[PDB]
């Protein structure tokens, strides 16, 4: 419980961490035990530990689709930082859940693999990839999942397929901790590829803003609305809470202009939802994940 880094040396553990360094927004409250594994052993163990302590438990990847309150995160937080692996295997890409996204989109290029285009632009880690069934561009990760390396709950290894893995996964629910993913390419010529990572590259760079630290696209599309639409025509575009901001450039974004805090983007989320509904009776709901509690 406090007693974790006792029973492991040899992992690498941190004692309250603020967690803004790892996460794609730089921000979020610290997480009070911070558990770096080398090994997939070295996983197992903490799951299993912090399962039968009834410790509740978190997976982080990048943060790249997550806001964490400065209230921080209670339990232990996982981060597979170190767990990289990205290998090529016939038709076959094999990486492991602490892989960016964006690596494992370039070594398919570079071996004339294709089916990863749509994520050649996806920030984040494998591991988020396959919770949440991450897409671009009419592309998805359940598209080209050919199968899984997973922890259940109580830490023990499952080794997926196709079959068990079924608009941005069972992943999610089935709460698994992605250990490594198996995507099922076809063999195609490098400039086809090339092509279609260079189109979408501009497409993405015309319309996002990639130069600040952000979550992505902050809400779900409300159905037949686009969230930017609603939100540039609510009169927020630019607005500021802190050093929070509605993007000029998307804003359907909420960027990072420079020492924002989770509270600065709960603070923005709410006040967008709340002016959009008072303009149109829209909804808008949030795609990026809430967590941590009230500081
Ligand atoms: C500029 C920008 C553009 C973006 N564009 C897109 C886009 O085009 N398409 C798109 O789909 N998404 C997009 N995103 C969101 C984000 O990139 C994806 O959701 C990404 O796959 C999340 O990765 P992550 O590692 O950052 O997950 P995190 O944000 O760290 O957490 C995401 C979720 O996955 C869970 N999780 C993380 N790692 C694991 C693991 N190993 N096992 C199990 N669960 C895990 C977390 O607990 C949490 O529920 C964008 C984000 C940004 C900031």
């Amino acid at each position: 419980m406090n007693n974790l880094q006792t029973k492991f040396p040899h992992i690498a553990i941190k004692l309250n961490e603020p967690l803004s360094k790892y996460t794609y927004t730089k921000t979020g409250g610290a997480a009070d035990v911070f558990v770096m594994p080398k090994t997939i052993e070295e996983a197992q163990e903490v799951v299993a530990y912090c399962h039968q302590n009834k410790i509740p438990l978190t997976i982080l990847g990048n943060g790249s689709n997550l806001i964490i309150k400065d209230g921080g995160i209670r339990g232990v937080i996982l981060h597979l930082d170190l767990l990289q692996t990205i290998e090529r295997n016939n038709t076959q890409i094999v990486a492991m859940s602490g892989a960016k996204l964006i690596d494992t989109a370039k070594f398919a290029l570079n071996e004339s693999l294709s089916g990863l285009e749509f994520a050649c632009g996806i920030p984040g880690s494998i591991g988020g990839a396959l919770h949440m069934n991450a897409g671009a561009y009419g592309g998805e990760i359940s598209d080209v999942l050919e199968a899984a390396t997973v922890l259940t709950q109580t830490g023990e290894l499952k080794k997926l397929k196709r079959s068990e893995l079924k608009y941005r996964s069972t992943i999610a629910e089935k709460n698994y901790i992605v250990l490594d993913a198996t995507f099922s390419l076809a063999l195609e010529e490098k400039n086809l590829i090339q092509a279609k990572m260079d189109e979408l590259t501009a497409a993405r760079e015309a319309k996002q803003p990639l130069e600040y630290p952000s979550c992505g696209s902050v809400f779900k599309r409300p159905p037949g609305h686009f969230a930017g639409k609603l939100i540039q025509d609510s009169g927020l575009q630019g607005h500021i809470i802190g050093g929070a901001q509605v993007s000029l450039k998307h804003a359907g974004f909420i960027v990072n202009i420079g020492g924002a805090t989770a509270t600065d983007y709960m603070n923005l989320i709410a006040y967008v939802q709340q002016t959009v509904r008072e303009k149109f009776d829209v909804e808008l709901e949030t795609e990026v994940k809430i967590i941590g509690e009230d500081k």
